């Protein structure tokens, strides 16, 4: 039966374009914005915690570099 089809397809559209409809309803688009927020904030603290181990790696570095010339003067 022919309407059987029918209702099933157009069940379907309904359904796909409330679909598409739904991404800009409000609730949709605060959740959009707080996942996008939650993803940023993960990033910028990890961004920050390699700037730091960096920074800190410069400092390791640099005293090694003091100790160097200090070895130099103290064999001399």
């Amino acid at each position: 039966h022919h309407q059987k089809l029918s209702a099933r397809l157009r069940a379907l559209r309904q359904r796909q374009l409330d679909r598409a409809a739904a991404a800009v309803e409000p609730d949709v688009v605060v959740k959009r914005q707080e996942a996008l927020a939650a993803a940023r904030l993960k990033m910028q603290e990890e961004l920050n915690a390699q700037v730091e181990k960096h920074k800190e790696k410069l400092k390791q570095l640099e005293e090694e570099k003091r100790r160097q010339k200090i070895e130099m003067w103290d064999s001399m």
